[PDB]
């Protein structure tokens, strides 16, 4: 009801992408994804696998 349905997330996700379009979301994600990149790089030296 609240949104546990996966399909509910799919339709909602689509609207967000359309309104923000792929161009804005690319820069926003990449800009905010910069911190994630450091986490991956730092863990590059180690090898959990």
């Amino acid at each position: 009801m609240g949104g546990i349905s996966i399909w509910q997330l799919l339709i909602i996700a689509v609207i967000v992408v359309l309104l923000f379009g792929p161009k804005k979301l690319g820069s926003i994600g990449s800009d905010l994804g910069a911190s994630i990149k450091g986490f991956k790089k730092a863990m590059s030296d180690d090898e959990p696998k």
